[PDB]
């Protein structure tokens, strides 16, 4: 406060650990007297699929579709889809954007595949220039609060997952930092469903208990050595 | 001669640079005799979300839903959507399964993200225990075939975007490998948009001459030595 907040929120059931972390998320967020919206993605039935209906009345080229060149000359002419400028106009006022997902293949549920797809797109998010430390959403916040299936000792550099970092690139770096993005250190917590009832809430209380401090945090360095180096 | 391909194709556009690589992949390989099917998401709408409309019958667990569970206990019961054993049957018949897409933020096209998420569920294509080389799809070859808009030397260890290979991890192994396939080596079809009209048909010609051999590739080790280094 006076800060801006967006959460990204994607997870099929409001009882949920997802759904206990999105709302501890609004809770303690709401209380400092931040500004809060929470864009529940499956609620939503968000489109995830990226097609030429994304861009309204007539096209930059109908013999040959190409979604980037359609969707950046959309963005400018302000012809995008509705769905996706709602969700601009939400990001656009965020200082600090939460994604709260379970991990689903070592990424994000489709459907916010699918908005990282329509929503961050050429003229909004990036240009030539302006990519990477000088990508179009610089001075934002953004932050990865991921649950797994997979336990931390599955999820280090010798295990079989390999380190979590190393599947953190693709949304850390190819797309918040690529996007101007100061990434803060994700927020992991590991295989919920099977810890107890209890330590569960160590998870949920600890993640409110950063929160109260989330506006002092530097960004992690997004490169390639924070993420797979010594 | 006698092996199965499936082909999951993702590009909106026919005329595109992926429809090029998809109408290769199906000559080249039909003219060997091999038995040819392609999963055209675009064109066929596939749904992406992984929602409880996946599950027809009564859920194991109506008050709290979640997707992993019900989706296992419905792969059992044999009361999926439709859509999804549609797609396992091919699955389960191909002895080598490419996927065709252009990078969208460093990972695949939303729409290819839900074909992950939906058709390789839990019962089918891995089971807890029976992951990464006891996974269920043992047996079968898996190739990603990408575009991308960056250069090869944007996708370098010291370019801009990291080497080709840290992306691939999530796909490769996160996925590929966690369900028992083996991984033949990605083609990788470097900024076609970039490229003159004769460098776009050498790529594409490329492809063509290596799938004249591919039933002779040895698969990658799917590590976190290939994909990192050290
Ligand atoms: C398609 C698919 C792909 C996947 N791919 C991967 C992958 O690549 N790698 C991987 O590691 N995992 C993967 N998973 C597993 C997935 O990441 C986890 O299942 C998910 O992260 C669990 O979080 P949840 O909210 O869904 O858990 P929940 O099951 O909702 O949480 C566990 C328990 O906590 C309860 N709970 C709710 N709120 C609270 C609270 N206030 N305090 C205490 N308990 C609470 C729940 O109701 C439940 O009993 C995949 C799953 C799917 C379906
Ligand atoms: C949401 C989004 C996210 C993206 N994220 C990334 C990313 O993370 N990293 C990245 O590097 N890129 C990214 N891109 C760029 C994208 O990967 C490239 O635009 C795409 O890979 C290029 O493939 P295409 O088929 O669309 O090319 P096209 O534009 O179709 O192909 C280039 C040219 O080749 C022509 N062609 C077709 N067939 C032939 C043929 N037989 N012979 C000669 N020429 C032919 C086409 O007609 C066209 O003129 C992103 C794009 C979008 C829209
Ligand atoms: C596809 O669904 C799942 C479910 C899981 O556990 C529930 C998984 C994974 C995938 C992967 C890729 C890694 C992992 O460690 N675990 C535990
Ligand atoms: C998000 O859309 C795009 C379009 C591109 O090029 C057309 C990109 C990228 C993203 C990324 C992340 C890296 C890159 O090198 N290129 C060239
Ligand atoms: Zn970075
Ligand atoms: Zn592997």
């Amino acid at each position: 406060a006076g800060k801006k907040v967006l959460i990204v929120y994607a997870h099929q059931e409001p009882k949920s650990f997802n759904g206990s972390l999105k709302n501890v998320a609004v809770d303690e967020l709401s209380r400092q007297g931040c500004t809060v919206t929470v864009s529940d993605l499956y609620a939503m039935n968000f489109e995830p699929r990226a097609t030429d209906k994304d861009i309204t009345g007539t096209l930059s080229n109908p013999e040959v579709f190409n979604y980037g060149v359609e969707t950046h000359e959309a963005y400018k002419q302000r012809s995008l889809a509705s769905d996706i400028t709602d969700e601009q106009k939400k990001v656009r006022e965020a200082d600090l954007v939460i994604f709260q997902f379970p991990l689903y293949w070592f990424s994000v549920p489709a459907i916010l595949k699918g908005w990282m797809d329509r929503v961050l797109c050429q003229g909004f998010a990036f240009d030539i220039p302006g990519f990477y430390d000088s990508g179009l959403l610089q001075g934002k916040l953004a932050l990865l609060s991921v649950t797994t299936g997979g336990t931390a000792e599955m999820y280090t550099k010798t295990g079989v997952n390999g380190d979590s970092r190393y599947f953190l690139w693709p949304l850390q770096h190819g797309t918040l930092h690529f996007c101007g993005f100061k990434v803060l250190a994700p927020q992991i917590s590991f295989a919920p469903e099977i810890a107890s009832e209890e330590e569960r809430k160590g998870m949920v209380a600890a993640w409110s208990q950063r929160l109260q401090t989330i506006w002092k945090e530097e960004p992690i360095p997004c490169t390639a050595h924070w993420h797979f180096g010594q």
